[PDB]
């Protein structure tokens, strides 16, 4: 049996005396070799499906992911050593995951409960800039565009490009100011939308351990908000994250562990990356003591989470995780196209269909324009994300797989030419925080195409 | 119809003017006669089963327990008088019991919902010294050994052998100090384990009404913790408990009413004691306004809750209570053997299987070494309790009954020679609060035997 | 030096192994002998003054009181043993008393700071039934009559003659219900008067340790209210009070220790009883860890706190305590006459003049009709108490002594024939909670006489 | 006029573009040159006095300190650049300092108000291990020894040598665990002493920015506790401290800025080091937005704050600061001798006399055995610190200077042979947390000598 339930403290201990190893040995040999080995050993073959129906294949994927974590362990970048778990420690973690939890407070609180593949229940809609850079002068208005949408349940924070006119440089006092201010302003935006108690997810503007740790404050982040911590690529972590985890646990905060496996990355192709994905979903509740895990498979070239391959990876990972564990999870949205474009909505829609049908409990989006273009994220994308989630809930998986194949085909040949889209200021009337007729027309066009594919809103 | 819903105030009123009766008349005549009468009247026969499958027999047991409470009433030790209920008052109580509730706060809170016989859902695991005496210098470490176990959901408080180096003598200022301090230290131990919001169950060190009433305090016990009040043996109560109940109700506290029916006690044998057990489960929501009821059938000779007879009593009582009422309940663990011994784990395991399969919502243990030996309780026993609960959930009752018969046979011939076991300090490394390899080996041995019996972890 | 700062825990310890002694030996020998001895040793002679101006005499009184406590110790009724203090323990207590504190919350909070003899600052006016029995159906209205008076700063709770139509019998569940309910209703009455945050003083309806300990609750008593504990007569205490003290300390509650030395009691006459009074003021911060001490010298025959002798006792005790210590204190009001009578107002007025000029920080009244007649207490008496306090603040002590001699002469010959007065229902319009013209006329008459004596309102 | 009131954000800005300078240029040239220049320019000469009476000389010292800060600026170790202030920015800071504040909560809260030289009011007594290493198994007991002393008003945290049996290594998860746990345990110790609301000062176990920032938590440090941030030597700071300051401000926390000028250090001798001291008192409210400033002049060789020179430095600095500003301040205690030795008590006593008479608002001690020996700090030293403070309050300065000269002479020839003293476990009975008769005897001996010097307790 295990000595004690594994936690961030055990990780630190082991990271200091674990097997020495270069990062190249890990990225260019250990990880890719194991992913390759397990894929063949278990004969994993997704056969073009976005969401699996073959439970035998799913079980093999689960065993593969479990074995990957067990045999490889986790690489600690700071100490350049490997942390290994025992089989009993992993099971103790999987066997005792958080069953459910509440986000937000008052009338605005929402319950997060497990969803199974093809579940009739709608997933939680977490809308916001999704970590994208937002100008300080429109920080509240932008977030308000999500709070005003009834489709949105909780908010995923954007990043303040500046606070008091200064860049929140990591480890500078401005980073601390931004960490606290971020959620304070966002919750104020929610209050202005008549929903003061909406839960949020962050802190996003802060990057350092000290910055993230300063986010919990009066008027800001509290225990009813999702607290983020990020795993690295692949099956890797830094000590800063380990300390942040200790802080979250010490404040009784809901913890959201994230990991964005890279398709075509160190793991390799589809099945290989999915094995890693299952392994990191598991590692989330083991290493990070996560309340829930946020996925986000991204294409090495396109940098999007909604390519055919990344959707398949997320679908299989979640369906498998939902089938064999009680781990709560979500997925993040990174479309290629920007706001106010049909492609952006269709890209997000494809992922919403995939996530909803595969069993995700939370949809966190949308980081339009790949989430790296200032002010290019609006509540309209989250609205589509939510409406599509509703339309998808309860639909037969065989039908969903057909719809996805057709939908993805409508844009997968235009990644290199994805329309840049517009900023919040360009497709919304900033003063009243309402979309322009232009955006409303684009929205209708995208909706019509989804309906022609078979979706019923 | 009833005049008003019955409460502790009505009880006090009636206890002052009820039928005069000596305690011997109650213990040596009224109770045993009624238990005997109802057993034969309803032809109760458990036929060697730990968990019932015969619903007709179960219904007769329920009616017997109800009739026992209705015809006998409750004996008040202070006034030496009998309190009688009407049929309508009893039904009003049974028809309006607490459906569910939350224990603990923040990320660490857990939901307590009803479980049915053979339920696939796992019961809540309440781990702790279970009222056993713990040295003041290791009070936090000992409780931390439970908080560190992911298997544990909530804590059941131990007893401080001293506070500030003095015995918490009943009705002395030290009793008050211990009542407040107890939970303050325990919650601090939980915080050190990264779970600041774990709910607890107590107050245990205090015994007097004033002592128990002083336990609610800042940093200590709050409304999200289970508040204990104990019924006497059998169908009996003291006025001190009546006042404590009034206090719990006045603070909107979750109330846990306990009663440990004695096999071979004033009631008689198995079926007789079970009739009493059903009667006291009912009395819990009637007299104590309980949120949930804690059982604990104990063998008159062995003083354990896991003997063949006591397991059968608990199994039938809970299965019956779960089948015909919505009363939430739990059971407490008193093994003969001490910590770090195979017998202790097997004893607790047998009860965990019984409690889980019979429908208990909460498992509260483990009071190793019969809970009367200083420092002889550790989180390892609670870990086994939880793992066994998981393995038992969902298993066919017919199969469970076979496993129990075989398991109990492995130790029921060694009660008189149960190994004393070791203290926390002896089988754990106090500084890091981790079990020794010795304990881990014993644990594995016990686990293997359970697996050979058919349990799947 | 002392081993540790003395507290209720040390008291308990010592009370179990102290010198055995009968209560008669204490009341009929030890106390009266020491009071007699110290009076002569120090040549104490108050020479008819209500408030002292002779500092040498005052210093001798202080030394006498200190020596009395040091040489006699405190008698514990439960163990029938004597608890002794060392000189260093007493000084440690006197040298570290609470300097000041806040009562109540929000806009309604008030600061309690030290007052010196003849201080220009007005004392805090604590108005209420002052522990007198009040009918349940007018509990809120009666207290509201005090909250509505701007003269009143805080409330001193009355006693509920019944709760839910039942007597709050000590150690019955009704006592607990009344302890919590009492302040909940009173604070609600304060809220109805537009002063939701007024601080209170209690719990009064409860008498047992368990009853008093249950009073702290949501909506009821909190740390910003004065928590009562009573010393016995003379230099005596029961263990129940010791446990209550431990509870108050454990909840960070403001503690009010009370003691009502009896003129003509076990101590003897004026100077003797004053020596005891000084000794119990000191014992308050030593044994009870009091935030402030409530005095209340009472005439053995008349049972009033405003007789010539009791006023002299309070005046000298407070003036002396104020001169040589920083101990915060107050005095309680027990007039012979009932509400709506000129005598009652004049009796209370005489004490208000004495208390204010002698340096009391808090005036707690008025327990009209000797506080034992149901519903015979109204805010009108507290109004006079406050107005007189204002008029007295800043007045030359020599002048105050002249006014007191004249005022007391106006009623000291009518104790045996003091008018019974009327109930709240008789001299107030219950629905609007306003005094009748009859009472207003009586008030004016009393006020005029005070003005003729030299008081300037 | 100034552009904006100066804060930690402006400091960061300026630290990145300020004049480049090596740390040697700062320590070996700029600082010593300016201190030397200003000492001669203003003709500063303390003439052997511990506490100044010559106001002209005091005013010159103030101007010197102000000019030092203005002309030199502050050296930022991370950027190796100098931050300069304008005269208007410095005055804006000095003209708007925090007037007063409350530490702790409930009955246990205390008011911190300004004290002038020779003030009759007693300073606040902050007792605790004063940052010294304390074994984890006695962390609560040790702090309880201070909470139990009525002389102590607030607690100054000790350092946990381990948490869960591991060293709280900077930037490791254990540092975060210790930062939160530290105060949680200490406040629990205070509660056990019957003073749940005592304010504390820390976080001490944490050293990194992330560690310190994680200390604010439920059950732990809150806005009513003093939050520490340390200036370096001399007129120097690191960016980590700048970020911590931003966090404290963002949580509305009471801020305590500390600086320990070194006698014989980079500044030079007595007057030189005092000029630096005055400059850092000012910098505290400018750079750190401090609520109050903690001083601590230390002898370069002896490492003690109570040598003749360090006492003179503190006395002149505080007297001057108290005379010309409203800056609240305190001083920390570092005696050479260890606990349970006469020298230790006399050393602390000398500083208490100096601090009290010179106008300090808070006394924070005692770090016995130079605060670097595990478990060698007990409440007994704080008791002496407090009693001496009481005895010193109100005494004529000329008399105080005579007493100090005589007292310091009693030990200033034994620094090299200062007795090591004993640990808490050796001079206290750990179980009851009470000093041994041995310590009590030593205490009496030290007290007698102080009395022979003229101190009146």
């Amino acid at each position: 049996t295990f000595r004690k339930s594994f936690d961030c403290y055990d990780f630190y201990d082991r990271a200091k005396v674990g097997e020495k190893c270069t990062q190249d040995d890990w990225d260019l040999m250990k990880i890719p070799m194991k992913a390759m080995e397990l894929k063949q050993k278990y004969g994993l073959d997704f056969k073009g499906e976005f969401i699996p129906t073959d439970k035998d294949m799913m079980e093999k994927l689960f065993k593969a992911g479990f074995e990957m974590l067990l045999e490889c362990g986790i690489y600690c970048t700071d100490t350049h050593r490997i942390v290994k778990y025992t089989e009993d420690e992993i099971w103790d973690a999987i066997n005792n995951v958080q069953k459910e939890f509440v986000l937000g407070t008052g009338r605005d609180a929402v319950n997060v409960r497990k969803r199974s593949v093809g579940d009739k229940a709608k997933p939680i809609v977490q809308g916001g800039p999704t970590g994208s850079p937002i100008s300080e002068d429109v920080f509240m208005p932008v977030h308000m565009s999500y709070a005003l949408e009834k489709e949105v349940d909780t908010i995923v924070n954007g990043v303040m490009t500046s606070v008091r006119g200064k860049s929140p440089i990591p480890k500078s006092p401005y980073e601390v100011l931004a960490a606290k201010t971020e959620t304070r302003l966002i919750k104020n935006a929610c209050a202005m939308a008549g929903r003061p108690g909406m839960g949020v997810k962050g802190p996003e503007t802060s990057l350092s351990a000290q910055g993230n740790i300063s986010a919990d404050c009066t008027g800001g982040m509290t225990c009813t908000d999702s607290h983020e911590v990020s795993q690295l690529n692949e099956l890797k972590i830094d000590l800063d994250a380990i300390s942040v985890i200790a802080h979250y646990k010490g404040n009784s905060d809901i913890i959201m562990d994230e990991q964005m496996p890279i398709f075509g990355g160190y793991a390799g192709g589809i099945e290989e990356t999915t094995i890693v994905d299952v392994a990191t979903h598991i590692n989330a509740v083991l290493m990070s003591s996560a309340s829930w895990h946020l996925d986000g498979p991204v294409h090495i070239r396109w940098g999007s989470t909604n390519t055919r391959e990344t959707l398949m990876i997320a679908g299989w990972a979640c369906a498998t995780i939902s089938e064999f564990t009680d781990i709560l999870s979500g997925n993040q949205y990174y479309p290629c196209a920007g706001p106010c474009t049909e492609m952006c909505l269709l890209e997000a829609s494809a992922q919403s269909i995939t996530d909803t049908a595969s069993g995700r409990e939370i949809l966190s989006g949308v980081a339009s324009a790949k989430g790296v273009v200032t002010d290019k994220t609006t509540g309209m994308e989250a609205r589509m994300m939510g409406e599509v989630a509703r339309a998808t809930a309860g639909v037969e998986i065989s039908e969903v797989n057909v719809i996805l194949d057709k939908l993805v085909s409508l844009y997968e040949k235009n990644y290199a030419s994805a329309p840049a889209g517009k900023t919040f200021q360009e497709c919304y009337d900033v003063k009243t925080v309402t979309p322009t007729e232009e955006y409303m027309q684009v929205y209708d066009g995208a909706r019509k195409k989804l309906e022609d594919l078979g979706l019923v809103f």
